[PDB]
């Protein structure tokens, strides 16, 4: 059977960091649900692209669990993820079941907010490092994609293909990732 | 004053090739209009991301002209662009006024359909080469971004940042492109 991904989409999310993972994961045959934090309504992203989610988060949760939960970046999107009790519960449950969590750019600061994955090596956008590192609960990395077991993190719009392909490799393996990669015309 | 971009969004468009240019151009201070070929209604992209356009193409045209017209790829999106009389007129008018036209992946095959830019050096996605080259009306390039005067083309999802930054440099210059590029965490 196919692996399943939950992408949590909040107002102010970085739209490139939402669309690149969704599209690449669907190219890999993953069943992706784009879930709106606030409901089924369209979501205004950081650079004003408006995306209609597949489902509300409430309904998407009912259809879980998922092989990966993905948190896009964008500072305001990450703050909205960080402030959500619903996101807290989903991430706790995913951690408890030993499932992958993937977060990019400011997204990993929602892991801090929800006390997820402490003791892991993580990366973030350079401008989000100090927020992520408050309290020293993680060890910082400058790798473009960092994976410490079930916590997978990355840095920015320009690392989104690498991030998405790392998710594909973790779920579907290296050969599928390589097959998906070639038609993208990456350098 | 600010430069202005028209991005024409049709059903089946490659969503990464739509969002990356829109987002990067807005980071550059360009005023971008995402215009729906079919109307104001949401657009189902190639990998099922649903984007709500800013305006219908009909209304966007009334608010022109634009410093660049941008055509995303995706084979079915490009075919819909190729079949549209409205797109024909916009591209003819932009060519007539000596304004930039930018197209990525299968997008440049809409230039062929509408007889735009013949005698230019162009690139496309590798799988779109034969379609683009039917009749020998263009000279082919394997450069990741090709710019022959006012016809700017590129190859795939993985060249979309390079494509978008080439648009930014053409409209706003090299320094703005470099400033926009650094916070993206490109390699």
């Amino acid at each position: 059977a196919s692996k399943r991904a939950l992408v949590i989409l909040a107002k102010g999310a970085e739209e490139m960091e939402t669309v690149i993972p969704v599209d690449v994961m669907r190219r890999a045959g993953i069943k992706v649900t784009v879930a709106g934090l606030a409901g089924k309504d369209p979501v205004q992203c950081s650079r004003d692209v408006v995306i209609c989610p597949d489902a509300s988060l409430e309904d998407a949760k009912k259809e879980g669990p998922y092989d990966v939960v993905v948190l896009p970046g964008g500072n305001l999107g990450a703050q909205n993820l960080s402030e959500s009790a619903a996101v807290k519960e989903i991430l706790k449950e995913q951690e408890n079941r030993k499932g992958l969590i993937a977060a990019i750019c400011a997204g990993p600061t929602a892991l801090l907010a929800h006390e997820i994955g402490f003791g892991s090596k993580v990366t973030t956008h350079p401008l989000a490092k100090d927020k992520m590192m408050n309290g020293g609960h993680y060890t910082y990395s400058e790798n473009r994609v960092e994976k410490d077991g079930l916590i997978l993190t990355s840095r920015g719009p320009g690392t989104s293909f690498e991030f998405a392909l790392a998710i594909v490799e973790a779920l579907n393996g290296k050969e599928v990732a390589a097959q998906v990669k070639a038609p993208l015309v990456l350098k």
